[PDB]
C-alpha cells in the first residue's frame, strides 16, 4: 500500500515550510508513516551550490542554475520512490513548480523549456497551493516584482488539469490553514494512492 | 566579424582531442584567432563532479548527471558568445551531441528528453564527426557495448539536417585526418560565419 506524494507550493512567505512541518507532525500523530522533504535540498553535493546561489554567494548562468535545481530533485528520486513503495507518505516543501515558476519568471525562459528537465519526475498525488495576496506574504527571487512574476507562472501551471491541484486559503491563522491542509491530505493518502505513482508532465 | 563555432564529435578513441589540439595550432599559425574548449570542462565547480562521476569516484542519479553535463555547457555560454563576438573561432572537443549520445545510450532515455536541457545553446557552425570502426577505436561509458549504443544515437542525431555535419574519415593517419579537418574548418570560418550565431535544436 503505497504512500502519497504530497507537495506544497506558493510564493515566498505563503506558509509552506510551517504547514509542511505541521502536516508531517499531524499525520504521524494520527498513525501514518510520513516524512518531510524539501527542495532545494541543500545537504547533497548539488544542493550546496543551490544554497550559495540563493544566498547570493555565487553567480551561476541562468540556464545552468535552473538545471542544477532540477538535478537536485532527480538525485532524490530513488529515495522518493523507495519510501513511497514502503508505504511512507512524503510531504514536500516546494517541487518542480517552484522550479519552473522561479526560472520561468526570468526573461527569455519559455515555460516549455523550463518544464523539460523535470519531465518524468515522480508525479505528486496532491499539489497544495497556498494562496494569499502578495502584500500579505510580504508583511510576513525575493523582491516584490520577482514574486509577482513567479505567481503569474504558478497560475499558468495550474491550468494543467492532469495534476490534482487544491487551492488553500493561506491568509488564515496557522492552525486554520493547517486543518484545511490536514483534511485534504488524509483524503489523498486514502484514495489518491490506489493508482500507481505517475510521471510529471508526461 | 564573428569567429566560427566548430565542434568535433565521435566515439571514444576517434581522435577528437588530438585533432582539436592540432586544429587550433594550425589555425593560429595561419593567423586566425582561435582557441580550444572541451566538454565536460572539469575545471569549474560543476565540472569537478562530472570528472569524478566519469572517473567512477561518485554515483550520480542518471537524469541528475545528464543535467549536470548540460549545465556545464551553459555555464560557458557567456564566454562562448563573448569570444565569438570578438572574432575568436572556437574549437570544441565534444558538445551537446556527446551529451545526448552518452545519456541517450542508457535505458529509458528518449532522445527527446535528452536534447531538451541543451535546446538553445550556441549552435555550432560546423560539426565534424570523426568516423571509424569501433574495433579500430578500441585498439587505440567506455566499454564495447556502451560505445556501440552511443554510436547509434550519434547516427540518429546526424539526421538533423539543420546542422552542418561533416563526416571525416578518422581511420587515416593523424596528419591526414588533420589536413581534412583543417580545410573544412578554414571554409566554415570564411563562409559559414556570415550569418548570426544560431540556437541549437530550436
Ligand atoms: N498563517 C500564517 N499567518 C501569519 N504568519 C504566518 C502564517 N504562516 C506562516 N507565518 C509566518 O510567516 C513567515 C513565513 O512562513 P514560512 O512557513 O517560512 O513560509 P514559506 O516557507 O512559504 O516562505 C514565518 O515567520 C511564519 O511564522
Ligand atoms: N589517426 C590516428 N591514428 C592512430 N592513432 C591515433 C590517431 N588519432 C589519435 N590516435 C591515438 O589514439 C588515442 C586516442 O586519441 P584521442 O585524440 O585522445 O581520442 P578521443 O579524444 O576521440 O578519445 C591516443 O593515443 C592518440 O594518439
Ligand atoms: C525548488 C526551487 C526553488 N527555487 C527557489 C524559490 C525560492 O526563492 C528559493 C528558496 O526556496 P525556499 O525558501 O523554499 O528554501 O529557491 C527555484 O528558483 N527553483 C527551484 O527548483
Ligand atoms: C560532453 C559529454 C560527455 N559525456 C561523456 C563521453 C565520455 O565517455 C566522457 C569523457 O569525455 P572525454 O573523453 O571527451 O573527456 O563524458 C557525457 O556522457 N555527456 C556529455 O555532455
Ligand atoms: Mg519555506
Ligand atoms: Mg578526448
Ligand atoms: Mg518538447
Amino acid at each position: 500500500r503505497r504512500g502519497a506524494l504530497i507537495v506544497l507550493e506558493g510564493v515566498d512567505g505563503a506558509g509552506k515550510s510551517t504547514q509542511s512541518r505541521k502536516l508531517v507532525e499531524a499525520l504521524c500523530a494520527a498513525g501514518h508513516r510520513a516524512e518531510l522533504l524539501r527542495f532545494p535540498e541543500r545537504s547533497t553535493e548539488i544542493g550546496k551550490l543551490l544554497s550559495s546561489y540563493l544566498q547570493k554567494k555565487s553567480d551561476v548562468e541562468d540556464h545552468s542554475v535552473h538545471l542544477l535545481f532540477s538535478a537536485n530533485r532527480w538525485e532524490q528520486v530513488p529515495l522518493i520512490k523507495e519510501k513511497l513503495s514502503q508505504g511512507v507518505t512524503l510531504v514536500v516543501d516546494r517541487y518542480a513548480f517552484s522550479g519552473v515558476a522561479f526560472t520561468g519568471a526570468k526573461e527569455n525562459f519559455s515555460l516549455d523549456w523550463c518544464k523539460q528537465p523535470d519531465v518524468g519526475l515522480p508525479k505528486p498525488d496532491l499539489v497544495l497551493f497556498l494562496q494569499l495576496q502578495l502584500a500579505d506574504a510580504a508583511k510576513r527571487y525575493e523582491n516584490g516584482a520577482f514574486q509577482e512574476r513567479a505567481l503569474r507562472c504558478f497560475h499558468q501551471l495550474m491550468k494543467d488539469t492532469t495534476l490534482n491541484w487544491k487551492m488553500v486559503d493561506a491568509s488564515k491563522s496557522i492552525e486554520a490553514v493547517h486543518e484545511d491542509i490536514r483534511v485534504l491530505s488524509e483524503d489523498a493518502i486514502a484514495t489518491a494512492t490506489e493508482k500507481p505513482l505517475g510521471e510529471l508532465w508526461k
